[PDB]
């Protein structure tokens, strides 16, 4: 049952994770959530449903069309990840291994850079239809006596929203056999020491390797989720005149929907990282007896 999409995005310098799973942007999110948000405002509705079919749309397939141009490559990644995990039933031997895993590297680059091409001007043009929704919004009939109705109404759909689910669940989850595959990697260290290097040792180290890898990832989706649940939770605190100007209610509108969106883009793949978990420890600990029979009679 392996797949890589379970888990493998790409975070960077700036803390963006670029998602090779729809919506792939946490951009995107934002606009879908936008959508619904101004949905009793009926001329901005109406306004932005049709600015979100001439940008959004062509955008999302333009993203859609490049990562499926990636799958090849994907799949040439996936097959040398299931030679790394099982070189036994493989009866590939040391030096082809070290040489699969050479190649692993080169594969997991290559399709890195095919997912990350264009993302800058990706950015850019998610950033001119953000403008673009500020002064949509100005079709909000109010001028500067604007009610926080819509406001309120939508802040306790997200904050029911992100109650529902328990994230320090996942965060002891992570940290916990993080620590212990921690563990395991300074055992074979010792392991190394004693026992001549071999295709099952190789296969430790390197599902022990991508698991850390895995749980690095989790951890980065961890902390946007944390951070747009509290913030959520914070703006139900912080209290809110029953008038607003506009321009201070599509600050209002912006940051709970940016907030939400960040939580949800985020929530979809700590899921799934989960799973492949269970899937590489459960092969994992496999391994672990594979070589306690090497060693015994050793
Ligand atoms: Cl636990």
């Amino acid at each position: 049952g392996s797949d890589i999409l379970r888990y493998l995005d790409f975070s960077n310098s700036s803390g963006q994770i670029i998602s090779t799973v729809y919506p792939f942007y946490v951009q995107m999110n934002y606009f879908a959530e936008i959508k619904y948000y101004i949905t009793y405002h009926y001329e901005a509705k109406k306004n932005y449903d049709e600015a979100y079919n001439q940008s959004v749309n062509p955008l999302m397939s333009s993203i859609q069309n490049q990562i499926n141009s990636c799958v090849p490559k994907k799949a040439a990644l996936e097959k040398t990840i299931f030679v790394l995990e099982y070189p036994e039933n493989h009866n590939i031997n040391l030096s082809n291994y070290e040489a699969k895993h050479n190649e692993y590297k080169q594969q997991l680059d290559a399709y890195k850079n095919c997912v990350q091409a264009n993302m800058e001007s990706y950015t850019d043009r998610m950033s001119k239809f953000n403008e673009k929704i500020y002064s949509i919004l100005n079709s909000v009939k109010c001028t500067d006596a604007c009610e926080t109705d819509t406001y309120e109404i939508m802040l306790e759909i997200y904050v029911e929203r992100v109650k529902e689910v328990n994230h320090n669940n996942y965060v002891n989850y992570l940290s916990t056999l993080k620590a212990s595959l921690q563990l395991g990697v300074t055992l074979m260290l010792k392991v190394k020491q004693e026992i001549d290097n071999n295709v099952t040792i190789s296969a430790i180290n390197f599902l022990q390797e991508e698991m850390l890898d895995i749980i690095t990832i989790g951890e980065a989706h961890t902390g946007k989720i944390i951070h747009g649940k509290e913030n959520v939770l914070k703006l139900q605190n912080n209290n809110i005149p029953p008038q607003v100007p506009l321009s201070t209610l599509k600050k209002l509108y912006f940051d709970s929907a940016n907030f939400y969106a960040t939580y949800k883009f985020s929530l979809k793949r700590a899921d799934t990282t989960t799973a492949a978990l269970k899937e590489k420890g459960k092969l994992l600990a496999n391994l672990y007896n594979k070589l306690i029979t090497y060693v015994s009679e050793k």
